[PDB]
């Protein structure tokens, strides 16, 4: 996002990428799904973060 910060933004702090990222709707950062706790059947179209939430 603006001032450089991070677009991969996950409490594991990994900026690697995997098979299944998912966008904030309130920071619009990306985290790993499953660090969120989450499978692709599950996440919802109004997901927030570990942060935001
Ligand atoms: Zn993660
Ligand atoms: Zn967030």
């Amino acid at each position: 996002g603006p001032l450089g910060s991070e677009v991969v933004r996950c409490i594991c702090e990994v900026q690697e990428e995997n098979d299944f990222m998912i966008q904030c709707e309130e920071c619009q950062s990306w985290q790993h799904g499953v660090c969120m706790g989450l499978l692709e059947e599950n996440v919802p179209e109004k997901y927030t973060c570990y942060v935001c939430q």
